[PDB]
């Protein structure tokens, strides 16, 4: 993957979660996320894909990845989506929106997601 | 997995999209997605997450899921994920939001993410 | 404006919601909105934009709006925003996506935008 | 209104766009944008609400607003929605997520919406 090296490491947001992640060659994001807030807590699996054959022409790489927020401490009956691209560079970057789905009941559904966005960075 | 039945299988959207998804019973997503509109063709990867013990009160599961727009025919140099929740039933249902990054420059990443909704039905 | 009388009148979402809104030559809109559903009761201001000269092409003709949860009997302290597009025809249709914002404290900010997406309808 | 003097004034955002806003006391917002990026030139109409009761408890100000983005010498066919909050003190802000929404053939609505987010600041 043109962008494996760049993608795979450890990534921290602007509220202080930890992303883990290992790009594969074949277009698989793997690892593990920790959010510093919510109903979280420890590691979370999480699952997703990146474009391994980006545009040449300066354009970022798109990906996304997903965690559903049960673990062996906590369940939070939700799931988050990143959607994304990295940016690479001196201080390379991975800018997301983000999209949270709790479980609900039927009636409850229309205020069922919550919606955001998070830049990630290799430092801090 | 609670729902690990239910949502195993092929799933059909309002546009006539194709989703082909194995839940594991460790809250895996696996399988493959064909999209009937935009710049793609053929079937493409896709993984994800779900709460694979959702609540027992009439909630929905929380789950999602990304495909990477890039397979052997075409890359459309971008991904989507999908955030939203199992409804079981006789008409079961998987609602959904979606964002859709596409690679850009930086100079047109105000422009890079498309929003939007499908519903997935056991039919059509 | 091209759909200004198509748009003035009382329609209805899925939710039961009721939206009553006048649609000026100058691409203004205004009105009252009566949620069925969340922290809210009788009417709210609304006010918004539409494209008072879209194309001719069959393309929709785009919209948004605005309610600050606000009236005489509660304040939900959050505001609503709906983008869409406005379908004319024998079933005319506002197809919407919105965002609902509540003020919250910095530490709270990222769990404070709700999304989803609504369909107006003239009947019901 | 609680923070009719922190909102009416000019607002910049990390684009460079200018935002140009009175609050009135009725919870009304007007003005005009100038965005610096995408298919437009020059001022816009603006309309939208804020909260003219907020909490007091330190938590934001919720408030939309719509722009329309036809004006004298452009018509874009399309509208953007800001949802968001206005947050005071010595560097006030108005942090917000917005949608834009373009007319469309019915063919091509799924790819209809943009999203994004907006940081407003009365400095740049
Ligand atoms: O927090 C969680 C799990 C952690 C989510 C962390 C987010 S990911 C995006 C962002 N980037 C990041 O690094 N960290 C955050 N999931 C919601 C948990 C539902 N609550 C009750 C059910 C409900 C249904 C509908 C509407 C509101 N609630 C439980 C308490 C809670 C916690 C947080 C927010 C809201 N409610
Ligand atoms: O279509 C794709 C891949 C297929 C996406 C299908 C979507 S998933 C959500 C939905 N549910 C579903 O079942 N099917 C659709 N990805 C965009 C491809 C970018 N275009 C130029 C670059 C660009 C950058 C910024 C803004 C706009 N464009 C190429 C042509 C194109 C195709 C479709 C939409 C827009 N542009
Ligand atoms: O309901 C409201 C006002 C009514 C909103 C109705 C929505 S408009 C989109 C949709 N289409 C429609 O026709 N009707 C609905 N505004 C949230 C009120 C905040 N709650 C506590 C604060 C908070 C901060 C952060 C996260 C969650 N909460 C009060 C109780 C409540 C009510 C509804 C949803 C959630 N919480
Ligand atoms: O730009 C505009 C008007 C200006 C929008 C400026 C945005 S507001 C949010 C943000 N904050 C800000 O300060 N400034 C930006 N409106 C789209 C115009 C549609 N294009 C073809 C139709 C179409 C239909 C579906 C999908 C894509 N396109 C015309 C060319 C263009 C311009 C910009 C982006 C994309 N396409
Ligand atoms: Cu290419
Ligand atoms: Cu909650
Ligand atoms: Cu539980
Ligand atoms: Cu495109
Ligand atoms: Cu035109
Ligand atoms: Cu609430
Ligand atoms: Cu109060
Ligand atoms: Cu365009």
């Amino acid at each position: 993957g043109r962008d494996q090296a760049g993608i795979t490491g450890t990534w921290y947001n602007q509220l202080g979660s930890t992303f883990i992640v290992t790009a594969g060659a074949d277009g698989a994001l793997t690892g593990t996320y920790e959010s510093a807030v919510g109903n979280a807590e420890s590691r979370y699996v999480l699952t997703g894909r990146y474009d391994s054959a980006p545009a040449t022409d300066g354009s970022g790489t798109a990906l996304g990845w997903t965690v559903a927020w049960k673990n062996n401490y906590r369940n939070a009956h939700s799931a988050t989506t990143w959607s994304g691209q990295y940016v690479g560079g001196a201080e390379a970057r991975i800018n997301t929106q983000w999209l949270l789905t709790c479980g609900t009941t039927e009636a409850n559904a229309w205020k069922s997601t919550f919606v955001g966005h998070d830049t990630f960075t290799k430092v801090k």
